[PDB]
């Protein structure tokens, strides 16, 4: 059996249960099929296979889902996507992720990179092929990646060319790091919240971030600086929680100092009513968030990181946090599959 590289129309299978009202669920019980019951990869034998983690059909097909699956579920009051001004009711929903899996028609199959340290671009030699991908949450956030997986060996750094400071670098962590995220009790400011996180945890990984970037930049010196403009959703981690979004100031995490710094490190946030769309251009409004303690602890699982240009001619590599093409974070967790036509 033979095959060659081809885009084909995927297919998307989950977990939804049957009556739950999370919109997740909700979109995944008519628009994709139960899970397999029973799934075995057959593993290649001596088969070496080149993959492109960024150039990827999957990464467009799982966009167009997300988009499509957000469209459904979040109701904002008022949608301004330029000029135009729509109203409607926003009901508060229920909101959290669930796993898809995303599944070939007959003829094709998807190969699995299965190479501990691949780093999305490139051969890889212990292949395997698979009916479907493994369950994928697809959490949307900026600057850190959440609530994903982790690289089984060393931390790994991604990119389409680490050469090109305009190529957004995906890190990969080997050991995930809680960020722990609270809407506190009440009142009538609403809107004030906060994450906090292990500051020992948080300084250690980025120690072993910047020494893994030491590596592919001549050992130069490493310096990490907050973003430098852009709208909140660039300059803040934004993410959705319990239907929620909230934007958090990072400075605290991306300050070269860290000493006397091996405390909880608490993130200023802020829930916003009026967000920049990831979807399309285009500002939504929604309504002011739910009483009681809103709470979400997740996974820091990778980060978003730009290059400053312009460098070549010093000795530091100064790197800032960002995210804003969601597509990257479908890419951090598509990065080891890659879809063939069985010939
Ligand atoms: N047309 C194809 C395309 O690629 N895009 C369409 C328009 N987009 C945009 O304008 N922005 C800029 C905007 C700031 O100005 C922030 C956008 C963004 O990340 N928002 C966002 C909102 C909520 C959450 Cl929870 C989140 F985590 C992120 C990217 C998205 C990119
Ligand atoms: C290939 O990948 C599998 C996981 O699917 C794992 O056992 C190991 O990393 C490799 N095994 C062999 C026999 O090469
Ligand atoms: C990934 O590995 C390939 C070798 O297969 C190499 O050519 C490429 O530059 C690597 N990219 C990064 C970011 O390490
Ligand atoms: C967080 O990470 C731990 C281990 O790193 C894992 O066991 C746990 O399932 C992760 N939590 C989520 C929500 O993925
Ligand atoms: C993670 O990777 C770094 C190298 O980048 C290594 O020093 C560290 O020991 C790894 N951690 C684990 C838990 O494997
Ligand atoms: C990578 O980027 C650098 C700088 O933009 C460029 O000189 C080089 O040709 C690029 N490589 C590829 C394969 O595009
Ligand atoms: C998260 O933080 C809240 C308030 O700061 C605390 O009550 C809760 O126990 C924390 N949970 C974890 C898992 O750290
Ligand atoms: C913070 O991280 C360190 C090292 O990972 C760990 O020993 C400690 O239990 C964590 N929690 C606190 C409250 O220090
Ligand atoms: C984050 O906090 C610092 C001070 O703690 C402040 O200077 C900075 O403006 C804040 N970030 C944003 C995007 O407002
Ligand atoms: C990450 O997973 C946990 C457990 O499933 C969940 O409570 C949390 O809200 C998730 N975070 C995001 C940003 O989806
Ligand atoms: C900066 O780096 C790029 C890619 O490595 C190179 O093409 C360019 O000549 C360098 N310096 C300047 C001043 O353009």
């Amino acid at each position: 059996p033979v095959w060659k590289d081809a885009d084909t129309t995927l297919f998307c299978a989950s977990d939804a249960k049957a009556y739950e009202t999370e919109v997740h669920n909700v979109w995944a019980t008519h628009a994709c099929v139960p899970t397999d019951p029973n799934p075995q990869e057959i593993h290649l034998e001596n088969v070496t296979e080149n993959f492109n983690m960024w150039k990827n059909n999957m990464v467009e097909q799982m966009h167009e889902d997300i988009i499509s699956l957000w469209d459904q579920s979040l109701q904002p009051c008022v949608k301004l996507t330029g000029g135009s001004v729509i109203k409607q009711a926003c009901p508060k929903i229920s909101f959290d992720p669930i796993p898809i899996h995303y599944c070939t028609p007959a003829g094709y199959v998807i190969l699995k990179c299965n190479d501990k340290n691949f780093n999305g671009t490139g051969p890889c030699k212990n292949v395997s092929s698979v009916q479907c991908t493994h369950g994928i949450k697809p959490v949307v956030s900026t600057q850190l990646l959440l609530n994903g997986s982790l690289a089984e060996e060393e931390i790994i750094i991604r990119s389409e060319n680490l050469t090109n400071n305009a190529k957004t670098i995906i890190v990969h962590l080997n050991k995930s790091v809680e960020i722990n995220c609270t809407r506190p009790s009440n009142g009538g400011d609403i809107r004030k919240a906060y994450c906090e996180i292990n500051g020992t945890k948080w300084n250690k990984v980025l120690k072993q971030v910047t020494e893994k970037l030491k590596e592919h930049f001549n050992n130069k010196t490493i310096i990490f600086q907050p973003p430098s403009g852009g709208d909140l959703e660039i300059t803040m981690h934004s993410f959705n929680c319990r239907g929620e979004f909230f934007y958090c100031n990072t400075t605290q995490l991306f300050n070269n100092t860290c000493k006397g710094c091996n405390g909880t490190i608490t993130l200023p946030c802020k829930i916003k009513q009026i967000i920049n769309m990831w979807q399309g251009t285009g500002q939504a409004m929604y309504a002011p968030p739910i009483d009681g303690k809103i709470n979400c602890v997740s996974n820091i699982t990778g980060i978003l990181l730009t290059r400053d240009g312009g460098a070549n001619n010093t000795s530091n590599e100064t790197f800032r946090p960002g995210g804003g093409d969601m597509r990257d974070n479908w890419r951090s967790e598509l990065y080891k599959y890659k879809v063939v036509q069985i010939e």
